[PDB]
């Protein structure tokens, strides 16, 4: 099924199978990662989450918070994050418009996108009817109303499930926040901006060529509605970090070179 032109079906291939060759979906190899043991408020959430592994043998661990200090959670989120990055490091440099980019840009691109790229990849692990990112073997549960929707990247996790994507709709949106010309520190700005621009056009013209029901009317518009509040949630979590960060560190070497911490 397509519609489309050539070159834009081979940009969604192309995307396609950097997906697929750099998102494990099944959270295969994060591996020994830390786990909580046997202004710093007032900016963070209300939102507390518990935390379930499967065993291979079929045990199962199971992690209630106090029922609030989440100290002890942050080096697990710390090397989940990390182990997200990373994927989405590895999905940029497969891609060919992104490797033919400046090096510099690269960087730059990379560190304005990382977040917002993990957060469209964990919306596809995501059960909106249970409340619960399914990470294989490992679970993040929402604990107990509509008022954990009043948290902004909560119901942003909720709004772009009931959109109910395509795969290929969900690594266009990532290809659109990573190819973005207006991050910090953007050299080739025009050259950016066009390969955005391409992108989006494939996403509009795909939703009008294999999606003609009523519900999927203004769905373009809506993804880039969402993609404009994933930014604006993306600069509210940076600046909420950094302040945890000045209190307690946390942030492993490759969060800091994405939130650009020297070291000194
Ligand atoms: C430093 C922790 C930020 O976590 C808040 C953002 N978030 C989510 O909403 C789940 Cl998608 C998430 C969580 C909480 C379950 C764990 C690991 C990774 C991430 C994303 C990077």
């Amino acid at each position: 099924v397509q519609g489309l032109t050539e070159e834009q079906r081979m940009m969604i291939r192309e995307l396609m199978d950097a997906q697929m060759k750099t998102f494990d979906t099944t959270f295969s190899h994060f591996k020994n990662f830390r786990l909580p043991g046997v202004q710093v408020r007032k900016d963070l959430c209300s939102l507390k989450v518990s935390l379930q592994l499967r065993g291979e043998d079929g045990s199962v661990w199971n992690y209630k918070p106090p029922a609030k200090e989440i100290f002890s959670l942050l080096p697990h989120m710390a090397d989940m994050s990390t182990y997200m990055f990373k994927g989405i490091i590895s999905f940029a440099k497969v891609i060919s418009y992104f490797r033919d980019l400046p090096i510099e840009d690269q960087i730059s691109l990379l560190k304005g996108a990382a977040f917002e790229l993990c957060q469209l990849r964990f919306n596809t692990v995501f059960n909106a009817e249970t409340g619960t990112w399914e990470c294989g073997r490992l679970s993040y549960c929402l604990e107990d109303f509509q008022q954990l929707l009043l948290e902004p990247m909560l119901k942003f996790h909720y709004m772009l499930k009931k959109l109910q994507l395509h795969e290929e709709e969900y690594v266009l949106m990532q290809a659109i926040s990573l190819f973005s010309p207006d991050r910090p520190g953007v050299l080739q700005h025009r050259v950016v901006d066009q390969l955005q621009e391409q992108f989006a056009i494939t996403l509009k013209s795909y939703i009008e060529c294999n999606r003609p029901q009523p519900a999927h009317r203004f769905l373009f518009l809506k993804i880039m509605a969402m993609l404009t509040e994933l930014r604006s949630i993306n600069a509210q979590h940076t600046q909420r970090l950094l302040r945890i960060q000045d209190i307690h560190p946390f942030a492993t070497p490759l969060m800091q070179e994405l939130f650009g911490i020297t070291g000194s």
